[PDB]
């Protein structure tokens, strides 16, 4: 009798718990939609096993606000300026990411995460499912 | 039309002499079909100063030798590998392609074209109208 | 069969990414039939990142309904008009469709998505397998 | 120093190449300190075409992080669950590894990269001298 949405968190979690992989960063639309519930075009999740983080743009932070609940919400145009001081903050070395990502975000996120190993996942949300 | 995609094709090559641009790959069907008129997603495109090569698949083979101008059409299912042959074949060590690409698809061209370094570009075809 | 049925859709949704496909329209039985399990003919599928749609006559609308799962029913006889009304909101101006289709229905299509390029596959959903 | 090491690294590169060797992993004191410089025995290097990654732990953190040129650097106490997902992030499906470690370390490598072939080098390192 746990929610399907906690439930579907839960299995990412123990999923990264697994692998050893410290943070998560999705950002296609069906994958985040999946852990958070959120609709919104513009959303970029982090997820450690300390941190559930959604960050959004302007157009959307109430929205979320008043209806995604377990994950913090974070107002931000730079997302990946935002991961980058998460990451710093809570000692994180390691980053994985979707694989489906375009190299034009892959090419942003080296240049916010320097120093932070990145690590390209293949299907890995579509795979909890 | 065949005067206007060998234009179009000409107006390309000047863009990649002016740069420095030696070879590009073009991935992305919008693009490709603006410089061929072919339309089929299997379409892997390479263009330097001296090539025009489509890469398709045997669907396609047959159609793009009879309908597509001035480009060396070559049957492959494994266009990257074709791309690294003309690449050495040119004694070519720089390739431009899209960024738009995955980030899973430029893990695969690090696979096929060792020793090659591979510079993306935002939007350069369409940067052409 | 639903979790066969979203791994297909999955893989058509991220081979059309990877071509630059942005949106496909399948019409053909035996292609929208492996991509929604739905086995009527009166199926007009428009797939794009964003969106799932399967256009049908009445006769088939609550059945539809009931058993798609993970495409919205759109319940019309004139579903090209559907088609362009959705593209026009998504602003999508290139569609792919089967190579299949009558040259009439390419002049339907013609007709009635005016400022969208079309562009013939051979065997898209086909290839998928 | 910074010459010497450039060159080990480089010399140690070309070798691997060589022999067709995708990743090495090196955990003994003297050859980690021969390629990177580092003086602590919490460290697990690993090399690879396209990676360089010296694993330790956060008594060691900082100092690594200040002095070791051109190692990612990534603090775990889990370093052989850090080598599995870079091994799977790159896919990468053979692992070098120096003959020296102990029957217990590879039993529990062996354990932990599943589906990894793993090939005990001899010498690898002390053979760049």
């Amino acid at each position: 009798m746990s929610g399907f949405l906690e439930q579907r968190l839960g299995h990412c979690l123990r999923q990264m718990a697994e692998k050893g992989l410290e943070a998560l960063l999705v950002t296609h639309l069906t994958n985040s939609y999946y852990l958070t519930g959120f609709s919104g075009t513009a959303a970029t999740v982090l997820i450690t096993a300390k941190r559930r983080v959604l960050i959004t743009d302007s157009r959307y932070t109430l929205l979320a606000k008043a209806s995604v609940e377990g994950f913090d919400i974070i107002e931000s145009r730079t997302p990946l300026k935002v991961v980058a001081e998460l990451l710093e903050a809570d000692q994180i070395d390691c980053l994985g990411f979707e694989d489906q990502v375009s190299f034009s975000f892959y090419q942003a996120m080296q240049a916010e995460l320097s120093g932070i190993t990145l690590l390209a996942q293949s299907g890995f949300v579509e795979h909890l499912r």
